[PDB]
């Protein structure tokens, strides 16, 4: 899969709190090769380290992730984020190095009219995440110490 490696830094401070869905936040110049803005299904994975992670989450496993990429135009926000919800995980990702592969793309990014609107859609995905991940996990005979699929 197309992947990036980057820090989970700080965005606008609404996911968890407004929507309900946490996003990882990661940011790049320009130049780095992302794919097309978009919804995504894929993994996260947190890259080893000595550091301690805080939560339900730990280093050198694929977790599932419903993934942005793009302004978040329903908000209109100024830069290009790729943004992963790590499925049925809580942890504290700021600062930590991760690598976000992007298996399958599930929908066009769109500038919704009202919050409503667009968390209707982000269950969808969410929903089509898991039966999209369940395929890749087949597909590659993934071990399943590697990876964090619930349900
Ligand atoms: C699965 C998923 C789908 C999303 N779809 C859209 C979308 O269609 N339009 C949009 O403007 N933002 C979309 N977003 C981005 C949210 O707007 C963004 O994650 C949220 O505003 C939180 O921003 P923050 O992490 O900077 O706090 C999506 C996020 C996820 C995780
Ligand atoms: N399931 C999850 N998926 C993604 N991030 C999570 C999750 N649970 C907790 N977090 C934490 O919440 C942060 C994302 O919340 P969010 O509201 O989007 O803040 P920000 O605007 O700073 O990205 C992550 O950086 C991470 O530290
Ligand atoms: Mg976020
Ligand atoms: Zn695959």
């Amino acid at each position: 899969h197309f992947y990036v490696t980057g820090p989970v830094v700080r965005g606008a401070g609404r996911g968890g709190k407004e929507l309900g869905f946490p996003t990882a936040n990661q940011y790049f110049h320009d130049t780095v090769a992302l794919p097309a803005d978009g919804v995504y299904a894929g993994w996260l994975t947190i890259l080893p380290t000595e550091a301690p992670v805080s939560g339900n989450m730990e280093p050198e496993v694929a977790y599932a992730a419903a993934i942005s990429v793009g302004t978040n135009p329903t908000f209109g926000d100024e830069q290009r984020s790729v943004e992963s919800f790590v499925l049925d995980r809580d942890a504290d990702l700021y600062g930590h190095d991760v690598k976000v592969e992007f298996v399958d793309h599930v929908r066009a990014m769109e500038k919704f009219d009202s919050v409503e609107q667009l968390l209707e859609v982000m269950a969808k995905d969410v929903q089509k995440t898991r039966t999209l991940l369940a395929q890749d996990v087949q597909a590659h005979k993934m071990a399943p110490e590697t990876y964090f699929l619930q349900a």
